[PDB]
């Protein structure tokens, strides 16, 4: 077969009928359990390609029920709506049973005066139902005290398997001649007479106590018995490992695993359990053991069993998301879980079921009896039975020990639900869909080792079963009991549940009253404020456009909150950047969102709002300096030309999407104020499900290869690799990313919640589902942190120089770009053409050749530089040679697509035409459209006199950057450019103290020769830190050349993070020695060589700093 790369299903190399149901198409099946690769590191295939097989074979409806998460829940909306398949929606829950009891009998006997038979058994295995007891012992104590001793040998029929032999040290000589079970039994039974059984685990050695005294007939002898697990648990919820033999070491016990030894040593622990619950608390008696029960973190100790839960109805899915985020948030251990009685109040619209051998039912039927299981199947809506291979792995565990007791388990499953009347189906427990698959689960499974108990023995086959199949795999129950359990019941069950819709249609935005009107009240004085009352149509047209398109659509309220946290930003103060096509809006542009002024190139004066418009010019700012006509103020200029058709659309009928660059430092503050300006339970962090990418997948392929010591063709690795991609690994929150729910709808609406990486102590929840579900249904804040706003404003603290004052069309920032004869430094010396060395975005070699290469020096050639840097095929193969050639100018290029659009506008051709060419060039689609539209297009260029290489140039592009990022990008790479050419110490210290962070301390203060041999070093190699290492050395060098200095940490004069600046050498904050650490940076500012050591505590450190001359100060 073909995966790429040939693949026989047996082996791979470098050079077909599909599975078919075979059942009427009336009497198909329906899979209950499937398992997506949504189930962290469990299964392997996506829910879309199982809805898929199945809308294949005919069944009328599947259900995705996914380990403990919905995460599934979108995909398999999408696939059951492609495939015309029925998608019922579940979960397997891990269930913790809320109450479980410390004393069983409940009786009103005084614990410190009762006398206790504190017993045990030795077993041939753990099923009451199909092993029996080897030995069985007791002490009789009392007052703490032994009294008496009952210990005995019963002596199964068969030998002692090797396991009992090992696991308890019983060999068959050791009890070959004993007496009889009926009559060890009544010297128990006799011997425990009046007292108040005791065991740990009781509920084991009772239950085979009870089986044996059933065997014979003898009474059930139900006098009030005691569970030390339990008892231990309560008292003492601060261990997390409660099993005998590590209580018996805690509580300092000793045992060596035999009946006597264990009975003594639960005694020996017993009595301090019932002194301690008799003391600490008030259970004298023994019904007081049981009062206190399933409260507070009882959850967190119990062991959970799975339980499947299907949404019956709409608001049973909202009932499980309900469910899921609660066990993601409150009753979360190693895994979400369930409270039990949390599952009962929630459940007159979910269908809940027995799930897999680790469920009650089944666990019970296989370990604790018929009656056992028949009481809690009572709890259940249908019972769950498998093939026989799902329960296959049991076998080889010796759980049931051969096939005829496993047919009597499923069989007994069968009955019991018809006795209560419930409804019996088979599941299949899918993990994968064919079985040549299943070696992809056990490549994966591998990884974990003994973290996965799976390991420990041998996977099952969990493959989609056709009807067939399962009818073939469960025929052994008879002919109208398997097309009952498979086929009717199943599509019962399937009838019961009403069409669910996980995901919903509209957009849901937050209501703040007066949005509209404050938005275009605050764009109209805005606007008012810089051109007059007397508004210039342009001006005038533009607002009343965007204003419509927002209002009218009902997007004033994504504005009217970027607005209010860009202006809590400037209050705190922090200039706030974007990213996109937010700046494309001059209503983001008067309400404060953007700096980005959209408009054409424009005049303005500043006391008169007078005003002049011109595309002779590029942008205003490269326009002359020329002074008012009305008054004697310079004329402000502005206008980038960019339209807002490509943020709200044609016709803008567009959601605006506003991405705001924060500084890294006030991301938080951003995201607190979004959550007090909708409240604590609307606003959740975004979601995103961290899965295995290729290269994981081949390493773990390898792994499993080493292991299991076998050698693949290199192919074969490949095709495992390709197969082990795509399982949900983690979960974790979008970089900046918050999601508002309107306060008129609450969370499980929309998605489940939890905590990002099941981090309990997270101050955020995050949506459970991806925010790529749901984000065109609520809100998606893009509050981003980025290093720029953090450079400029300690750049403010430094100068007082208010960011916004700093003239952005100086005459010497276009000399930086151009040649570092500006700066005062050689390109010899520097090691670069332009001395843009750490100016955002201009500082990458490839950027900085580029410039190099173009001489830019106008803002629109900055922009166009921006645009061939973060565009695909836009430059190597587009305008890097048309320039070189001379055939067009660094102007003339194509650098965004709004210039695209702009351009063919400024020829003659009509806008919508050139939206739509501009949308062609943009998706990289030109050479995909078809020719008819190719031929409009070149038609409408020709006429309008398009240049030929410009038709040239569109046919190689590939992705093309927005206009308004690249001028927020140059305006802030201006801004900083001021300082360096003007203020180079206050410019060299924000730069260092906020992005490096990597310094070789010891060479950038030995001087220029030592910085020099540090790059030569990289320039031979290299890592991303060795690089990240040669930027900063690099932007030090640039600064040793240009008579600036640097400074040894000093113990008195070292800032924890921030550089400090005394004349020209900035004194180096602590946290850039190696290693020197931020907590223990903090802890040194806060404060001899040991005195200072202790503050810190490092000698290793210590030893840095008294080799580079700071302790020998
Ligand atoms: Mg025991
Ligand atoms: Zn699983
Ligand atoms: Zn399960
Ligand atoms: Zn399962
Ligand atoms: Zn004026």
């Amino acid at each position: 077969y073909v995966f790429d790369k040939i693949t026989d299903y047996t082996s791979s190399f470098i050079v077909h009928t599909p599975r078919k149901d075979y059942a009427p198409e009336g009497e198909k099946r329906v899979e209950l359990h499937v398992h997506s690769n949504m189930s962290t590191m469990d299964a392997t295939n996506s829910i879309s390609d199982l809805v898929a097989q199945a809308g294949k074979w005919g069944h009328r409806a599947i259900a995705i029920t996914d380990h403990g998460g919905a995460q599934a829940f979108p995909e398999a909306h999408s696939a059951g709506k492609k495939a015309g398949v029925k998608i019922l929606y579940g979960v397997e829950a891990n269930v913790v049973d809320d109450g479980v009891p410390i004393a069983y009998n409940d009786a009103h006997e005084a614990l410190s005066e009762a006398t206790y038979v504190v017993f045990a058994v030795a077993t041939t295995g753990l099923s009451a139902v199909y092993d029996t007891i080897i030995e069985l012992a007791a002490v009789k104590m009392y007052k703490g005290n032994v009294i008496e001793s009952f210990d005995e040998f019963i002596d199964p029929g068969h030998p002692l398997s090797r396991t009992t032999v090992d696991l308890t040290g019983i060999t068959d000589g050791m009890v070959r001649g004993s007496k009889s079970e009926e009559e060890v039994l009544r010297m128990f039974l006799e011997f425990s007479k009046d007292t108040i059984l005791v065991a740990h685990n009781a509920a084991f050695d009772m239950g085979f106590l009870n089986t044996s005294y059933a065997r014979y007939g003898i009474p059930e002898a139900a006098n009030p018995v005691i569970d030390t697990l339990e008892l231990a648990r309560y008292l003492y919820p601060q261990f997390k490992r409660f099993g005998l033999g590590v209580l018996s070491k805690k509580f300092g016990v000793s045992l060596e695993h035999r009946a006597i030894y264990d009975a003594e040593a639960t005694g020996h622990l017993a009595w301090i359990f019932v002194k301690e619950a008799m003391d600490n608390h008030n259970m004298l008696y023994h019904d007081q053991l049981n009062e206190h029960i399933g409260e507070g973190d009882s959850y967190k100790r119990a062991r959970p069993f799975h339980v499947t839960i299907l949404a019956k109805n709409q608001a049973g899915l909202k009932d499980l998301f309900k469910l899921i985020s609660m066990s993601n948030v409150e009753y979360f251990e190693r895994v979400p879980r369930i409270p039990r009685s949390q599952l009962k109040k929630m459940r007159e619209n979910l269908l809940i079921g027995s799930a897999c051998d680790k469920g009650e039912i089944f666990e019970a039927m296989m370990q604790k009896g018929v009656e056992e299981a028949r009481n809690r199947a009572k709890f259940y809506d249908y019972i769950e039975v498998m093939p026989k291979a799902v329960y296959a792995p049991l076998i080889e565990q010796e759980l049931v020990k051969n096939e005829h007791d496993l047919e009597e388990i499923i069989q007994n499953l069968v009955e019991i639900g018809k006795s209560l009347d419930k409804i019996v189906v088979a599941t299949g427990n899918v993990h994968y869909l064919n079985e040549e698959d299943a070696i992809y689960r056990k490549i994966l499974i591998n990884s974990m080792g003994g973290a996965n108990p799976l390991n420990r023995h041998s996977l099952p086959d969990v493959h989609f079963r056709t009807t067939d199949e399962m009818l073939t795999a469960f025929h052994f129950l008879g002919e109208e009991t398997a097309k009952e359990i498979v086929v009717e019941n199943t599509n019962k069950i399937a009838d019961i549940c009403e069409e669910v819709i996980p995901v919903k249609d509209e957009l849901y935005t937050p209501k703040i009253p007066g949005s509209e009107d404050e938005i275009s009240e605050l764009s109209y004085t805005k606007a008012k404020q810089m051109y007059g009352d007397p508004l210039p149509e342009i001006i005038q047209k533009r607002l009343k456009k965007e204003l419509n398109s927002i209002n009218g659509n009902g997007f004033s309220v994504i504005y009217l909150i970027a607005q209010k946290l860009v202006h809590k930003s400037n209050e705190d103060g922090y200039l706030v950047g974007s990213r996109g096509s937010v700046g494309s809006s001059f209503v983001a542009t008067m309400t404060g969102i953007t700096e980005v002024n959209p408009l054409a190139p424009h005049y303005y004066c500043p006391e008169c709002q007078y005003s002049e418009f011109f595309g002779t010019y590029g942008s205003g700012f490269d326009m002359p300096e020329k002074q008012c006509p009305k008054c004697g103020a310079r004329l402000n200029k502005d206008g980038h030309d960019i339209p807002f058709e490509t943020f709200l659309g044609f016709h803008g009928d567009k959601v605006p999407d506003i991405d705001l660059n924060f500084s890294g430092d006030y991301q938080a503050e951003a995201h607190n104020y979004t959550k007090v300006l909708f409240g604590e339970d609307y606003v959740y962090r975004a979601g995103t499900i961290g899965t295995v990418a290729d290269k994981t997948a081949y390493g773990y392929v390898k792994g499993y290869e080493r292991d299991n010591n076998l050698q693949f063709r290199s192919a074969e690795v490949d095709r495992l690799a390709k197969g082990a991609t795509g399982v949900k690994r983690t979960t974790g929150q979008h970089p900046g990313g918050i999601i508002v729910i309107p306060d008129y709808m609450d969370v499980y609406d929309f998605t489940p919640i939890q905590y990002p990486a099941d981090d309990q102590n997270s101050e955020w929840k995050t949506t459970h589902f991806d925010f790529h579900s749901i984000h065109d249904n609520v809100l998606k804040l893009d509050i981003l942190g980025h290093d720029d706003p953090t450079v400029i404003r300690m750049l403010q603290d430094l100068s007082g120089i208010d960011p916004q004052t700093i003239p952005t069309d100086d005459p010497e920032v276009m000399r930086i770009f151009a040649g570092p004869e500006v700066l005062g430094v050689s390109q010899e010396q520097i090691y670069s053409k332009t001395g843009t060395l750490g100016i955002p975005e201009f500082g990458t070699r490839f950027v900085r050749g580029m410039l190099e290469e173009t001489h830019p020096t106008t803002f629109a050639e900055l922009l166009q530089i921006s645009g061939l840097s973060h565009g695909t095929d836009v430059w190597l193969g587009n305008a890097e040679e048309l320039i070189r050639r001379g055939d067009a100018t660094l102007a003339e290029v194509i650098g965004c697509r709004d210039d695209i659009m702009v351009y063919l506008i400024h020829a003659g051709l009509d806008s919508g035409m050139a939206f739509k060419i501009m949308e062609t060039v943009r998706k990289g689609q030109w050479n995909k459209i078809p020719d008819e539209l190719r031929e409009t297009y070149l038609s409408a260029m020709k006429e309008n006199n398009v240049p030929d290489w410009y038709i040239d140039s569109c046919s190689k592009i590939k992705y093309m950057f927005p206009k308004a990022h690249a001028a927020a990008y140059v305006l802030m790479a201006l801004r900083v450019a001021y300082f360096k050419v003007y203020f180079p110490i206050l410019y060299y210290c924000a730069y260092f103290s906020v992005r490096a962070d990597d310094f070789d301390l010891v060479s950038m203060c030995k001087g220029k020769d030592a910085v020099k041999q540090a790059m030569k070093e990289i320039t031979d190699k290299a890592s991303v830190k060795e690089k990240n290492q040669l930027t900063v050395l690099e932007l030090a060098n640039e600064m040793l050349e240009r008579g600036f200095k640097f400074g040894m940490i000093d113990l008195y004069k070292s800032d924890a993070v921030n550089f400090v600046i005394e004349g020209d050498t900035l004194i180096a904050p602590f946290r850039a020695v190696p290693s020197l650490g931020t907590n223990v940076a903090k802890q040194i500012v806060e404060a001899s060589k040991e005195d200072l050591a202790t503050r810190g505590k490092s000698k290793t450190l210590i030893e840095y700093m008294n080799d580079n001359g700071v302790l020998k100060d």
